[PDB]
């Protein structure tokens, strides 16, 4: 009928971490994650802090939306880059 899923992504800094400036609709924050971390991973990092859902998070670097199936560097996201964060919502705050 129903299902769940738990876990904590983050064991140790293996790949070269980079400083990605996360731009939020209010303030600005800086995140440090593996530069070779698929868009997804990077998102999760946000879902961790933002405390939102990575399923509603969207990666936007330079204005162009990326795909969880896309790496940062590969995309262009380098050290000291700015990425816009989003928290899509199509339902409401309550209920869920």
């Amino acid at each position: 009928g129903s299902s769940g899923s738990s876990g904590v992504s983050g064991r140790e800094p293996s790949s070269r971490i980079i400083r990605v400036s996360v731009k939020t609709p209010q303030d600005c924050h800086e995140f440090f994650l593996a530069e070779n971390s698929n868009v997804r991973r990077f998102k999760k990092q946000i879902s961790k802090y933002l405390h939102c859902n990575a399923d509603r998070l969207v990666l936007i670097f330079t204005g162009k939306i990326l795909r969880d199936q896309d790496i940062l560097s590969q995309r262009g996201i380098l050290d000291g880059s700015t990425v816009h964060v989003v928290v899509r919502s199509h339902s409401g705050p309550s209920s869920g």
